């Protein structure tokens, strides 16, 4: 609710949108409390002092940092509204294990585009994406089962830790001239970008690609 | 069974050696088997053919990959057997967090001092670890309450991760010349480190200082 839930955020942030994502999930109400390029917050310096980072889950007072460790803190509390993590032990370590994989592997090397010097280094960068895309369209094929999502017929945790994702690869398209998701090249995953950005939980909290792109270029600030 | 539980490991690994505690913990009997220096066993190449690496754990020839999602999994499938992560909510997410705190920046920042050329380069990077250690033994402070563990009367999860590092900080120690934990700078935490150590889950999965530091010799394949 308005009273005990706060988010510190900021609407560019793919980590942020996660918290949001699973917080509508569940029908939880909160307060967002956005920070600014350049400046840190007094409740960010408080709440988060090891790492001084969005998101952070403010609830009864109590600090949660980490987004992955926040989208398991609303699932496990509210543990009667609709499941974010799989039933089963087995389904969860997959579940786990593909999301460890997109913040260490796949988002970094997103990033990494943005970042080649040379048109080698570039091209380079462009192939490891498509390849670890290529490993994400076979996953979702393979945990799906025909169903509409990563987790079967509802948003799971895996939906919501790549499609926070969307905005920023869908940017990522746009500056670099290189479709990475599309009907021709990922059809499975194209089809569920689909279902999960008109999800009533994720419609409101996903930013047009139009905005987050002129934003992005607001943080060409060294 | 020794049939049914599989966990391809290596003696000097820290992160194996959070899976074999954990098993440890919920008495579950398993098959080790050991990868060895400039191999890679057929059997993990089908278990962990996105990141090669061990820990992997075989359930029912089920491939469970990343250390603390085997400990998770093992804490959620045993679910009868002594609990590996704290019972409420809150504190399940503190415990999350300050493990993935130590693999995210503790540990590489441990091993940043061997790999620091220059010499101050390396004091930079060993104020960091002391930095990093006061913080964690005031993390044990406020977490323990008095109780010999992180996770209270018994070992638990940040326990787990963080013990399983205890050798390799011997080692960094012996080589840097630097003394990090230990009754002066680290009075709680050098009492705990010695009360884990003792376990009975640990004290058999746990190597010799000097037979890791003659390992971390052989490790000059460059
Ligand atoms: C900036 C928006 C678009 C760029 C992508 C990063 S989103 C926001 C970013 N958040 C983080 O890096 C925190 C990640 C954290 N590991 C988590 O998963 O929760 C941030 O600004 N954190 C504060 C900081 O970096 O200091
Ligand atoms: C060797 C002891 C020094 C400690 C660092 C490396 S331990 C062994 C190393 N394991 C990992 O990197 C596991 C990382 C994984 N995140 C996890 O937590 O399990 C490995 O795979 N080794 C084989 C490989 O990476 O190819």
């Amino acid at each position: 609710a308005k009273s005990d839930v706060k988010l510190l955020g900021a609407w560019p942030s793919p980590y942020v949108m996660r918290a949001r994502i699973t917080l509508n999930v569940k029908s939880v109400d909160y307060e967002l409390l956005e920070e600014t390029l350049g400046s840190k917050s007094d409740l960010l310096l408080k709440s988060n002092p090891v790492h001084k980072k969005i998101p952070v889950l403010i609830h009864n007072d109590k600090p949660i940092c980490e987004s992955l460790i926040i989208v398991h803190y609303i699932d496990e509390f509210w543990s009667s509204g609709p499941s974010i993590l799989p039933s089963d032990p087995y389904d969860r370590a997959i579940a786990r294990f593909w999301a460890a994989y997109l913040d260490e592997k796949w988002y970094p090397s997103l990033k990494g585009i943005a970042s080649a010097q040379g048109e080698e280094a570039k091209k380079a960068a462009v192939d490891q994406v498509g390849e670890s895309l290529a490993l994400i369209e076979d996953t979702y094929v393979k945990l799906s089962k025909g169903k509409p999502f990563f987790g079967g017929e509802k948003i799971g945790y895996l939906d919501i830790a790549f499609g926070c994702f969307l905005g920023w690869l869908r940017v990522t398209e746009k500056t670099s001239g290189v479709k990475f998701l599309n009907e021709a090249k990922t059809p499975h995953l194209a089809k569920w970008a689909v279902r999960f950005c008109a999800d009533p939980a994720v419609k409101d909290v996903m930013p047009e690609t139009e905005k987050l792109a002129e934003f992005a270029k607001l943080l060409a600030k060294f």
